[PDB]
């Protein structure tokens, strides 16, 4: 299945503590960053998705339409600019920012009756895991 949709919570988060460094985040943010249990909100419609990434520490909205190149600025994450591009490959929702960084975005699939998403950055990799609430 390819719809996403559902209010994620978190239930596993792998090495998001490496993916942050590969971002040059800086050691205090990623210090209690790290700790942090997230949720991902998804509204999909057609190609048409708004994302937002929280926990007690961020609020990160971010919207797309499949298919659609865009140039972004990546805001209170590493405050760069990457040209973003959101595709299917089967139901595997990728997105890669084009940018400074190699290897940058991320993947997400329903596997079972949950959300599984990687995050890289390099040579790094944050594997995740949500339950639809
Ligand atoms: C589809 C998944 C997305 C858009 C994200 C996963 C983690 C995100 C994130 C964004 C910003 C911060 O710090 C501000 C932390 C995590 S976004």
């Amino acid at each position: 299945t390819r719809d996403q949709n559902g209010t994620w919570e978190m239930e596993s988060n792998e090495n998001f503590e490496g993916w942050m460094k590969a971002l040059d985040i800086d050691f205090a943010t990623r210090k209690i960053a790290v700790r942090l249990t997230q949720t991902l909100v998804i509204d999909q419609d057609g190609d048409n998705f708004k994302t937002k990434s929280t926990s007690t520490f961020w609020n990160y909205d971010v919207d797309f339409t499949v298919g659609v190149e865009f140039d972004e600025y990546t805001k209170s994450l590493d405050n760069r600019h990457v040209k973003a591009l959101v595709t299917w490959e089967g139901d595997v929702l990728v997105c890669v920012q084009k940018g400074e960084k190699e290897n940058r975005g991320w993947k997400k699939w329903i596997e079972g009756d949950k959300l599984y998403e990687e995050l890289t950055c390099g040579d790094q990799v944050c594997r995740q895991v949500f339950k639809k609430k």
